[PDB]
């Protein structure tokens, strides 16, 4: 008798990360069926891109041997982790020059991304940032807020803020 | 008895770049199969470009021959090594024609592309790069930076900075 095909352990994605599925045995063929109509016949399937919440439940595979014969079934469950919605950025944006320049929300996660013009990027655990004028990210333009969950998912981010730093005069 | 068929050793190659795969064997058909469902018929596949993470493991293949056997599976193994993120660049902007221009980043790899607005490439092994007034590189515009890591792999450009080069006058 066949046993079962071997498969993963319980996954958990992000929203929005790959979910690639697998099986460790040796078939002459393979069925994958799941949520969203996902069937193929490979030891590999097709891996679900860009992974949403409809792309979550329960993965089903079965197996046909070398004598010819049919598999057991066995499962995994994999589940989709949500994204926080887009944060809110708020600035201090006339800033003169020399100033402290400060940065804030009011969004919650583990952690926030401030992403600076130059692509720059400052992690803190913090909701407000303050830049000191003598640091690299002291920089104006457009600056943007991504925010981290207690899952590791990334919100989408802010509409960027612009930041204006002026310089003044020494008559 | 078909011997197996024959297979390139294994393969690593950088993410973007093109994974192909061929055998230099005959047979009356060949079944080829691996990571990503990739299957197909013939002794020079598809070849799978910008290969990405997703692309890389175990491609199997197997032969049958002409007088009609089957033969034992072989295998390949292929990587993908993963190119750096987008580095920041960092310039000494309001230079005043004459003065050394200079560029900097905070990025790591073994080496790193400084491309100038017309097109003109310089690859230092320092983060900092200085342009004498007497240069080639000695131009305003749109500078942008790429860095190559241990694998050869080379990151996504950075955000252009615009170097703007004045000029005094003579009074």
């Amino acid at each position: 008798l066949t046993p079962s095909p071997s498969l993963p352990a319980d996954f958990a994605v992000c929203e929005g990360d790959d979910i690639a599925l697998s099986t460790s045995t040796v078939a002459s063929s393979y069925d994958w069926s799941g949520p969203n109509g996902f069937t193929s016949n490979a030891q590999n399937p097709v891996v679900i891109t860009n992974a949403t919440g409809s792309n979550a439940g329960v993965y089903t595979l079965s197996i046909v041997d070398g004598n010819g014969c049919s598999s057991a079934d066995t499962s995994v469950q994999v589940t989709v982790n949500a994204a926080p919605t887009q944060p809110s950025m708020t600035t201090n944006s006339p800033i003169c020059n020399g100033a402290d320049l400060v940065m804030s929300t009011s969004a919650v996660g583990n952690s926030y991304i401030w992403r600076a013009p130059n692509g720059a990027d400052t992690t803190t655990a913090s909701s407000t940032l303050t830049i000191a004028p003598t640091s690299s990210l002291y920089q104006s333009g457009n600056w943007t807020l991504s925010v981290v969950n207690a899952a590791g998912c990334v919100s989408p981010a802010s509409v960027a803020s612009m930041v204006t730093i002026n310089n003044g005069t020494n008559p």
